[PDB]
C-alpha cells in the first residue's frame, strides 16, 4: 500500500476576528472517518480538536467543527478569535504511517 | 482528563553537525510500543520516522533509531546532519484522543 497524502488548503489565510475560516483536507485514497484535526501553537504539543472527522474533543469550544467521511474533508472555525490563531492540520490514521497535511497557518488582518 | 499526558525533554537543544542527539518521552500510563516519533520543518506536514517505538519508514536514514516500551522512549540521531533540523515530536496512539509530547527544538551550535 502506497502511504495516504493529505491535501490541505490553503496553506495560510488572514481573517478578521468573528471571521468564518473554511480549510479542507482531500485524502489520496478513502480513510472512512479516520481524520483528525489538530491546532498548533508555537513550541506546544498539537493539541486534538476533532476525531472521527467530526466528533469535538472535551472541552473544545463548539465553534470548531469537522465534516465528511471517504476522500473529501472539511474543518471550520465558525468565529475566530484571537487565542484561534495557530497552524492547524489534518492527519488520517486509517493507516500506518500516519500522514498530515501541510497545514494551514491563520492569521488577523 | 484521562487523557494520556506525554512529557518530551528537553524543549530545545544547541548542537553540531556529527553530535549524538538524544531525545526522551515518557507516558503517563503503559502505551506498549505504540509511540510514533515525528520531524516537524517550518510550514511542512510533519513527517513520521519512527513508529511501534523502534521501526523506521521508507528513506528515514539509519542514523535515526529509536528504543523503548511501556512508559519510557528515545529517539536517537547517532550524527546529526544539517537537514537535520526540526523540531521532534513524539505522539502516542494506543488510544484516542492521541496525544504529543510538547517538542524538542533542534538547533545549530
Amino acid at each position: 500500500s502506497t502511504d495516504i497524502q493529505m491535501t490541505q488548503s490553503p496553506s495560510s489565510l488572514s481573517a478578521s476576528v468573528g471571521d468564518r475560516v473554511t480549510i479542507t483536507c482531500q485524502a489520496s485514497q478513502d480513510i472512512s472517518n479516520y481524520l483528525i484535526w489538530y491546532q498548533q501553537k508555537p513550541g506546544k504539543a498539537p493539541k486534538l480538536l476533532i476525531y472521527d472527522a467530526s466528533n469535538l474533543e472535551t472541552g473544545v469550544p463548539s465553534r470548531f467543527s469537522g465534516s465528511g467521511s471517504g476522500t473529501d474533508f472539511t474543518f471550520t472555525i465558525s468565529s475566530l478569535q484571537p487565542e484561534d490563531i495557530a497552524t492547524y492540520h489534518c492527519q488520517q490514521y486509517d493507516n500506518l504511517p500516519y500522514t498530515f497535511g501541510q497545514g494551514t497557518k491563520l492569521e488577523i488582518k
